[PDB]
């Protein structure tokens, strides 16, 4: 009864190799590129680019500030994906669980995914989170852009 997903998919015409590895290996420029959205990102354990690094990204929705711990689970090179599982922070006063996932089509498409279990059923699907990762990635996009 708690459980959701949620996916978001869109065209960029920048290089979709570049977007992928700024989640990947580069996440830590991401707050650079979308400052609206991400004011920071700390690397908190291991190291940047590896599975089983935790980063704290300190965010905005609509004016609020917000934080949330994140270990990155899987990074695949060859599907372009990386998956962010948060493990602290704003999320978990609404979510049991909630992981984030970014994948790459370059035949490019950017498609987002939110995995998520809800504390209880008056709970809101996060959509507005959906608003919030397509505004990031146009940021990307535009930075990108030659
Ligand atoms: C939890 C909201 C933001 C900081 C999400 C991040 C995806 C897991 C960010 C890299 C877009």
């Amino acid at each position: 009864g708690l459980t959701g997903k949620l996916i978001c998919q869109t065209g960029i015409k920048s290089d979709g190799d570049v977007f992928h590895e700024l989640f990947g290996t580069r996440p830590h420029h991401v707050p650079n590129i979308t400052p609206a959205n991400i004011q920071g990102c700390d690397l908190h354990e291991g190291e940047f680019g590896k599975v089983g690094s935790v980063v704290i990204w300190n965010y905005s929705i609509d004016g609020n500030a917000m934080i949330a711990k994140e270990e990155i689970v899987a990074i695949d090179e060859e599907d372009k994906s990386v998956t962010f599982k948060v493990v602290e922070g704003h999320l978990f006063e609404e979510f049991k669980s909630i992981v984030f996932s970014v994948h790459v089509d370059t035949k490019n498409l950017v498609t987002w995914s939110i995995d998520y279990e809800k504390l209880n059923e008056s709970v809101k699907d996060p959509t507005s989170y959906l608003d919030f990762l397509l505004s990031v990635t146009r940021d990307i996009e535009a930075h990108h852009l030659p």
